[PDB]
RNA sequence: UUUAUUCAUAUAAUUAAUAGGAUAAUAUUUGUAGUUUUUGAUACCAUGAUAAGGAUUAUAAAUUGAAAGUGUUAAUAUCAU
């Protein structure tokens, strides 16, 4: 669904909003923008497959693959949608041949209960 | 003669209520439950400030340093069920 990609946000009229805004935890625009966003599908599929952002997901595969670790690290830092496990398969499988275990840990981690388990793979 | 404030005459602004999200043994969920929503009692109480007069202690040349407590009359005045 590419035409329907985007969110409605508030006013803050009444006083019990301000109230309530004033009264907000430390993560509730980033959180209420994230759970309103992408989520486990009704059958149960991953929110993965997202249109507006297939292509930086093969620059991030293209550029994994080519042995460039912090340029992919770089545009995965721009992503918005919940990654494919081809991004993580593609980052770890970079992380190997230079032993950088830190980073493929890191990179796991990232994916891993964050993420709806993407990178339990 | 110009300006900081003061004053004149033109103005915009209006309402109400909560909602927990990764590493948690399974609720998909939030324009939903609210409508005739709250901002509505400045009074004649007997307050309190002002001025004025009293007494006690120093018999040491030491100490950085011999300084501190206790009582009465006039006028003015008193807007909270």
């Amino acid at each position: 669904d590419p035409n329907r990609v985007g969110l409605n946000a508030a006013t803050l009229d009444c006083r019990g909003r301000i109230y309530r805004w004033l009264r907000r935890g430390p993560f509730f625009q980033v959180d209420n923008y994230f759970r309103r966003s992408v989520k486990l599908n009704r059958d149960g599929t991953l929110p993965t497959d997202f249109v507006h952002e297939a292509p930086l997901m093969r620059k991030i595969i293209r550029l994994a693959h080519r042995g460039h670790l912090k340029a992919a690290c770089e545009e995965y830092r721009r992503v918005t949608t919940v990654p494919p496990v081809e991004v993580y398969r593609a980052l770890t499988a970079c992380c190997v041949p230079g032993a950088k275990l830190a980073d493929a840990v890191s990179i796991f981690e990232d994916g891993d209960s964050k993420l709806f388990y993407v990178s339990r793979d």
